[PDB]
């Protein structure tokens, strides 16, 4: 219903008229391999998604990488990056997002930015990263709300203090209920930069409660595990040992990919019904988005099982925070667009804004695994606070 | 060498910045193992225009834009015709043409731009367009004098007959008086029911271009009249295909065609030039640009001109990038005046065009036996 394929292509479709320019665009990556880059994807960005949304329409562009293509070579990277953003300038976008590890990848967006010195014609570039934090603190939110918590009561434990986890925690402290325990894991180097945020949480930010350290290599430290609500934006996998976390623990993270394994989580899950774990950064649209999709016509016949036919059956109310802050931006002069490593505290206006357009994060749900309401509400019957 | 193939869509590759804007565009049709008029046009065409070749020349980059249907499709339905014209003008103005002319029979299928010019009235994002013709006009007349200068004669000792004085020939033959040699005597053709039309002209000649030599004039149907082989200069600007005989011209006529389809066989008036060297013939529209022009080819995926003369370029199309880089060339919409075709031929001199070489479609003419006829039948 609210997804409709497109056999023609819709840079095609755009030049002579038929479909309206968009206002933003995000920019994603895929995941023998010359042949697909040069013969298939043919060293161009393909214009693949429309997302109409009730406050403007955001393109999905995927450039001609991977990326590991894209961890190799930082200038390579940066150019495909301009190309496609000379695309998204000539179909309308305003502002374009850098989603997934390509701001991790581009000294986030800086690179890109000294590149398009020499050009004004060029749209506008941004990581996406605040609006990435407000959702994920609307998720902190909403999986307070399913497991029948409140936040003044729980133990919260960071394991990744990135722009994400920079930009999510001080927003939970401001625009929501203080927790009494605050646990910041990273890898060791960052000690002095954990203290930092650490005489931030107290002074700053203005957390009373207990505050803890905790440094790692690939193995998350105890303190985590003795944590009631994990916090995760971590850009390592596979570090969160999913079924030593104590039972009744909510979970919430950005990671992509996670930080702890997916399938042992669904599995415990199904099995016990004790943990609540879903993504970070998916907001839900009070209205359903109009989701147009045009499949490379060459995987369209790889692509032909009616499985991977799936698209028509995901959530047409949700969508990227990373992706949304491009149309974000647009449609808001206040949400400057963010590039590089910036202060982190004005994602509280994107969480303003996302909460007067009575946005809300994504049912809970990780990956291909949507939380069952029923099991929700068990878990919540089990763990819940009076 | 002055043309190359390019794998990836010109579209695709303009939008990413990889190959420059154009200035001009000209829209141009498939002509006539799958259903040729249905299947073609739903699935390999895509019902979408088709961004196929860039020319780079010495005054601009001219896109080159097929659109999805055939030249019958356009006579059958006119409305649809314009649609796709709509279309692949939006497609030109966002890869930079200013200005965008309708190649071949498009004009004669639009009403020459007027039923275009109509359904853009609202709109003042799409470039303008142009039918060319006075272009097309200047080049047929530049085509009369190389011709003659070829075949060792002048015009003033030619006698002149025009076949069919519609859009172009009414532009080809106040330029011909004005700017060559007069003859000494001119024959006007076309349908019995057109003579009124021909006596006006007639009146034209003789007192506003000033011609003083004998006016005949001479209707037909489907067959000329013999006044049209009694002229050693034809010139054929008919819509008409085939309705002179090339094996009933005398020997030593040159002849000028501007038509598409052509008004003589052209494979009879090829294998008759390589038996006999009696004839000139060729082509009125093309135009030979003093540089080379660079040709970028980009074919269609699912599916010859790679050796062409980097030096041609057909009038009509060249019109399109005059009109953008002069001010004084207005473009041409409907049923203009023939007149301001005289201001195209002085542009064209300015920058030092001549006519193409003598060629008939695919027949370049070999040159020494050029010089044969001009010795047979040389002054």
């Amino acid at each position: 219903e609210y997804v409709q394929f497109e056999s023609r292509s819709l840079l095609s479709l755009f030049t002579v008229g038929k479909i309206p320019p968009v206002d933003a665009a995000a920019l994603c990556y895929w995941g023998s391999r010359d042949y697909m880059i040069e013969n298939i994807f043919e060293n161009l960005p393909f214009w693949t998604m429309i997302k109409q949304t009730n406050w403007g329409r955001i393109a999905i562009i995927a450039l001609p990488r991977f990326v590991s293509d894209l961890y190799s070579n930082q200038d390579d990277a940066v150019q495909v990056i301009i190309e496609a953003l000379e695309m998204a300038g000539i179909i309308g976008a305003k502002f374009v997002s850098l989603t997934g590890l390509i701001p991790s990848a581009t000294d986030y967006g800086l690179a890109i930015t000294k590149a398009v010195a020499n050009r004004e014609d060029l749209p506008k570039i941004t990581t996406g990263h605040r609006t990435t934090g407000a959702a994920v603190v609307l998720t902190i939110k909403k999986i307070c709300e399913q497991g029948g918590r409140d936040l003044s009561t729980e133990k919260v434990g960071f394991i990744g203090l990135g722009s994400v986890g920079m930009n999510v925690l001080p927003l939970m402290l401001k625009c929501l209920p203080h927790p009494q325990e605050i646990t910041l894991c990273d890898v060791y180097s960052k000690l002095e930069f954990l203290e930092n945020i650490e005489q931030n949480l107290v002074h700053k930010f203005g957390f009373k409660g207990k505050i803890k350290l905790a440094l790692s290599k690939t193995t998350v430290p105890q303190e985590i595990y003795d944590s009631t609500l994990i916090v995760g934006a971590t850009n390592v996998a596979n570090v969160l040992d999913i079924m030593q976390v104590k039972p009744g623990t909510l979970i919430v993270d950005d990671s992509g990919p996670h930080c702890f394994s997916v399938e042992q989580a669904i599995k415990r899950f199904q099995e016990r019904e004790d943990i609540l774990f879903s993504e970070g950064g998916m907001l839900r649209s009070p209205f359903p988005i109009k989701t147009t999709v045009h499949l490379l016509p060459s995987v369209e016949k790889i692509m032909n099982n009616a499985q991977k036919e799936a698209v028509f059956n995901s959530n047409p109310f949700n969508i990227m925070g990373c992706a949304f802050s491009a149309l974000l931006s647009s449609q808001f002069e206040q949400l400057e667009p963010t590039v590089g490593i910036c202060d982190g505290e004005q994602s509280e206006l994107h969480y303003q804004i996302l909460q007067e357009l009575e946005f809300e994060a994504g049912d809970l749900h990780c990956e291909h695994y949507v939380l069952p309401a029923k099991s929700i509400a068990n878990f919540r019957q089990r763990f819940g606070k009076d």
